[PDB]
């Protein structure tokens, strides 16, 4: 007798592991990561996609849609 | 005499432990942590996601539904 | 000579200290600390469902009933 | 010479120092605060069963009945 | 030597659980939280039409016609 | 013997998954996101199209018409 | 049978994506842009104008009118 | 049937590529960016109106008004 | 049979499409919003006209007059 | 037969295009803007003159009086 | 046939261009300006009296009272 | 008809070229300059009485009263 | 064949331009400003009564007493 | 025949340009902006009682009492 | 004929140069003072019950009591 | 005819030159520049309970109390 | 020949100005202000029981019982 | 011939200087200042009973029951 | 003649010095302060608990229950 | 008769010297002064945990729970 689960579907193909919203979120840092770094001259900057791909990755097995 | 005994099960399954609203907002933790890594580059938004399962874990047992 | 005596037994089961109104108060407590915490960050809501169970306690004994 | 003598032992024991009404009230109390400081997060509604308890008896010693 | 049980059946089958009102009622509650929440913005509506349903359940069992 | 079954055709087509209704309400949020996020420069704005969407289809299927 | 269906025709070129409202919407956010730079000089006032397009088109199509 | 079509002749004219608050937004910017200069002995500040115009000009295609 | 026939005419012509009474109304509606515009600056106000003129048009087909 | 058309032309010259209150609600918006812009010193305060004046205009074409 | 003509010359001089309220206006800019320029030491405040007078002026042209 | 020409005078001596409140903001400049050289030993704040007597100058001739 | 000419006169004198009541409202209107005013610190009501002068007139001159 | 002109004087002496209420108005208006400047430190209110002295006497000779 | 002439005796020694609560403002500026310059050692506080003396002083000659 | 006369004993020992609260201002100034000292090594605080006895001195004596 | 002229004794001691009603309005007034400054922090209410005071005078003058 | 001297004692007492109430107001203001200052850290908490007090006694002295 | 002294026993040993609720607020203050220091590293955390034991200690002298 | 005695027990093994919520808070101390030291390289977060504990235990034996 659950009320919600009709939606689980549309759910985990928009916001999912395999979805748009993801690689949008992936391709902002790789641009945001350049800019900074011609203005400052930082190395920290040169990491910043590596990072956030492992922590999503750790993220959809926790939840197990 | 315990007059609301009878929806018990419905409420379980609906707003419980094992439900698809508290994988929805597992997720939207998720994706609130990356966005704000993105922009600010602080590392508190990398454990969003663990303080909250602990969180959750520790809640139902004291319901006990 | 009591005219309302006939009633506690009904009111004891579903307004009680055993009832199902009490955990459906609980548990709302937990859901809304979640989603709060998920949009402020701020450790005050994680304390939530302690601070209720306590007061809940303290409460039925001095009612008696 | 009074009228209205008969009355007396029935009042005192439906409404009275040690009746049922009495203790409903402050069930309500105990509910309507626990409903309350769930969506609000004010302590003014951790009080709420303690101010009534001696304000009831305060007030059934200047009755005397 | 019931004077009134004639129309039970009538009223059960227009004003009962299988009934047209109720998904006229549910329905509303839908489409009153989608244009509330486009205005506000506020999550609290998202939750309307669950905690309905389970409720008139719990109702339609007390009366049991 | 239901005495409002004559009905339910024209709700259905009015008030319903298929209707005028909802697409005014679904284009509404569009442009209100729009006019919010030139304002504010705030994310929260670009995802409001796509949680009402989901959110109507799990109503839909709930109220069964 | 649907009561609302005369007045699509009208919705759709007044409010739609060959539309004046539109268009005056992405004018505004240029100059806001612009006068944000000037006073501010910060770079993330530059892409305005280009991820409100594509937002716009991408909610057209989920609407189909 | 667009009901807003009478207006675009005057906007298109006061809020434009050929307009006169285009040249006093750019006006404004050389003057920020002399005073600037004078305080800083900073460098960034003696582009500032060539990025502007660009920016401009790349904005008012996309519009096409 | 119908004994109400005669008046159809004289109502269509001062309570109908074509009349002063609807002109007087949309007329009002743009002296409002200008002078709540200039109160309180909130954009909600500058859209006013147009959502009443589609709204008469859908009104006046479905009265068939 | 139309039984209000007598007095369009006194409503035509008292709140119409060419009429004294429109250049009131004018002059009002002008003098608010200038004591506003010199206690906050925000520039979206010297633009508020224009948008009004564009916005009768197109108020006006849609009435046709 | 004008209801409200016997009015405008009053008001076009007493406000108006050539009136006692805008003087006082401008008045107050400049004593603003100073006390702020004291307590900051930013150059933005000593502007503040000419961007007033040019946008009066441009203002009472469009009303042409 | 200048409603508001018998202030003038008044206004014209208390808030004026030669008036008590403008010679306290100079002093008050004086002061403030004074102390924070001490404080920071910076040659900047060694013209600030100068930089306000033009500028108050040159407004009062702006405004004509 | 005038039935209420007799009266016009003392009307004129008493309820009418020259007349006691209407410096009595006037003065009020000076009072009560003043009043909020020190209470509020908001500048709106320092016009007060002016808007009201030039009200009273307009209206006397439409009347024609 | 003006027949409240019996009591021009009694108001004149109690609400008027001679009387102890504006006295007492004026010194409220002190108080209250020492009071305020003390937990605030903000200048704005030791303008005060100057802007209110000047309108009481602009408004006492509009109403010609 | 002054209706409120009693009065001025008691307001003039409750409320005015030589009073108690002038005395008791006075002190609370001090003793705010030292424990703001306590927490932030900013020089601004240690003028403050200079600045309102003065103010005092010339409020209460404008006022005439 | 001074209505507050009668608290200026107590005020003046509980809030004054000789009481308790004034010593425990200048104890906390004593302890929190030991410890700012002890972080920064500035000798900017080692005057901080010099400079505070003076000005309470010179307080005192303006309130005469 | 005055028909009431037998109560004024009484009604001189039971309402006036040396009468328990008026005491009893001033404790009201004392214990309200109290209670209020207790829970809004807020200090109009200071300053009570001080207006009311000087207004009964001022009143009981001019009834002249 | 005062018809309501009977009361004062009782009152006296009851609402009194030395009375029960006003010893419960203290105490809630002391509880109410400790929990408003752990939460904000603000030292205006710190006085709150000392302001009371001395304002009763002050209150209780000008009714003289 | 007190109506009300029949409650201090209750309230002095609910709301008193040796209480439980006064012990509750000082630990919450401990782990306030606890949490604080561990995310901001400021060592005005480290003295809470005492400054709150010495207030309620003066506090519960002048109540004298 | 103390009304909230029943609750001590709960609360001294819920939140207490020897409870979970403790030992979370020095763990998170832990964390934080690693992850900030290896960003850093400041020595003053290596003693972090120390300066907790003594701490919370010099506030335990405050309370006396
Ligand atoms: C729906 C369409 C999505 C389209 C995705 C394309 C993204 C392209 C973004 C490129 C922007 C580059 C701008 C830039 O680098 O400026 C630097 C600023 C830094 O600002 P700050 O650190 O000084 O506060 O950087 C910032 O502060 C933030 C600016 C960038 C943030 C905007 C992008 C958010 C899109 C996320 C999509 C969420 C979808 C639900
Ligand atoms: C029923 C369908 C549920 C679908 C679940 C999908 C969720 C996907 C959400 C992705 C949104 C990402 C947007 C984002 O990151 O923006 C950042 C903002 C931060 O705003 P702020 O901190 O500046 O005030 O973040 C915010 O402030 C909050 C924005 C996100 C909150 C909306 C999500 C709430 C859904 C919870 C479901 C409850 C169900 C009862
Ligand atoms: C009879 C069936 C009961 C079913 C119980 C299931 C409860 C599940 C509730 C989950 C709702 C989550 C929504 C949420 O978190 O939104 C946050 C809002 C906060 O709003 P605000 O602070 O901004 O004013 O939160 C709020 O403001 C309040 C929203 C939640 C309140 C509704 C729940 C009340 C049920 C209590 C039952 C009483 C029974 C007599
Ligand atoms: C004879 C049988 C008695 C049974 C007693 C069981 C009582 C259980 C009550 C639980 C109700 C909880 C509902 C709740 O918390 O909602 C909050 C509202 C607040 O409304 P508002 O503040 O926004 O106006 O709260 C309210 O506004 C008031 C709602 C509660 C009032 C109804 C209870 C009154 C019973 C009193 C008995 C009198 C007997 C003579
Ligand atoms: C017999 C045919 C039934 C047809 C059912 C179709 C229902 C469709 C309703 C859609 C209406 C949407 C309007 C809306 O969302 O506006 C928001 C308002 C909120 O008003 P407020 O909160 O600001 O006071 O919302 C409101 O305040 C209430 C407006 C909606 C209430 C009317 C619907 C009641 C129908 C119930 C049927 C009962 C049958 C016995
Ligand atoms: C029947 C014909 C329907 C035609 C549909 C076309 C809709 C087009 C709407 C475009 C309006 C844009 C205005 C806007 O963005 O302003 C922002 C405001 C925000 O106000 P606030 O947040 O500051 O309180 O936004 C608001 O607060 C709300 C303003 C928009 C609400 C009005 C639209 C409601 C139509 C819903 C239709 C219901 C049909 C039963
Ligand atoms: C119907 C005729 C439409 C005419 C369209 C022409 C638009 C031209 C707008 C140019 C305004 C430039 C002003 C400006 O840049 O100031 C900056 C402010 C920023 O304020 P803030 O960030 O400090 O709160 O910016 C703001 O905060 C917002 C100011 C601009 C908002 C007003 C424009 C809204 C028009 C939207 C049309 C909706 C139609 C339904
Ligand atoms: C309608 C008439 C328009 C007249 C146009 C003439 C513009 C002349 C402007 C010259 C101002 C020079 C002042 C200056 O350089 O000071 C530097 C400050 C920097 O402040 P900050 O960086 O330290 O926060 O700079 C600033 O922070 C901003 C100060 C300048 C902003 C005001 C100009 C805005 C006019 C835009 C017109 C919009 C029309 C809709
Ligand atoms: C026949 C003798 C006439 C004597 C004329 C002398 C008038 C002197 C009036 C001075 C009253 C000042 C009181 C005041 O300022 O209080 C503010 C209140 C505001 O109340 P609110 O906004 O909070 O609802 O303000 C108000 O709400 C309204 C209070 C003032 C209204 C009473 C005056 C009406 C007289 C009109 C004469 C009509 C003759 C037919
Ligand atoms: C008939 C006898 C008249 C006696 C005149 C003596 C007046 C002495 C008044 C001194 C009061 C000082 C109180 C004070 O400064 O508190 C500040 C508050 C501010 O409140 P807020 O801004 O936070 O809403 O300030 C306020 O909000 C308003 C409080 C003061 C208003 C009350 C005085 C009104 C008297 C006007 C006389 C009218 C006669 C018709
Ligand atoms: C009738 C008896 C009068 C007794 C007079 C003795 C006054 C003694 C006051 C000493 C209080 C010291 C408290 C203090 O310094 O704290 C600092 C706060 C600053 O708060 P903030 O700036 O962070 O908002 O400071 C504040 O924000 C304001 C706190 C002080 C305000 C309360 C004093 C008002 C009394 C005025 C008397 C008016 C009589 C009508
Ligand atoms: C009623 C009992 C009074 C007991 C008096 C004993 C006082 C002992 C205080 C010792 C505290 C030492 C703490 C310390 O030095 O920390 C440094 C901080 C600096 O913070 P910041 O500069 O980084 O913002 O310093 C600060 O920022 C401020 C912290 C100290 C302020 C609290 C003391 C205020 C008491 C004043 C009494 C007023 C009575 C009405
Ligand atoms: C004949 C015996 C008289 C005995 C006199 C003793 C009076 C003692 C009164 C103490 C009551 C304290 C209660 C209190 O402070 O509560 C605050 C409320 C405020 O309510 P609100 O502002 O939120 O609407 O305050 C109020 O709203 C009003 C509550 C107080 C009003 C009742 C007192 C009226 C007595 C007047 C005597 C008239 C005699 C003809
Ligand atoms: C007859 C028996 C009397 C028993 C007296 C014992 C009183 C004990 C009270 C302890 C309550 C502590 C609660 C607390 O501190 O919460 C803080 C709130 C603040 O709320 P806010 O500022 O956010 O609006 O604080 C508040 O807003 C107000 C809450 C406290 C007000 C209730 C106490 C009033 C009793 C007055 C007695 C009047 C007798 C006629
Ligand atoms: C009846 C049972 C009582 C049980 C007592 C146990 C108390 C344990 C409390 C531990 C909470 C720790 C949470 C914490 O440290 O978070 C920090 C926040 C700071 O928030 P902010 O400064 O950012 O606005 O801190 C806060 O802002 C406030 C959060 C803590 C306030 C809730 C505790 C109040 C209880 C008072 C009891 C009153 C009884 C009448
Ligand atoms: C109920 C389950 C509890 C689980 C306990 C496990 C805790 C593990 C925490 C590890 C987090 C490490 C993150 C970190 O080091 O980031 C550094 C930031 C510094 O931020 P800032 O200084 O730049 O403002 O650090 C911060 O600013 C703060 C981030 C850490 C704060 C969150 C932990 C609070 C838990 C307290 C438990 C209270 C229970 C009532």
């Amino acid at each position: 007798q659950d009320l919600m689960a009709s939606g689980n579907t549309t759910v985990k193909a928009t916001f999912g592991k395999d979805s748009s919203v993801v690689k949008w979120v992936v391709l902002a840092e790789v641009l945001v990561g350049a800019v900074m770094y011609m203005m400052t001259k930082n190395v920290k900057f040169l990491a910043g996609f590596a990072i956030i791909s492992v922590f999503i990755a750790v993220g959809m097995a926790v939840v197990g849609l």
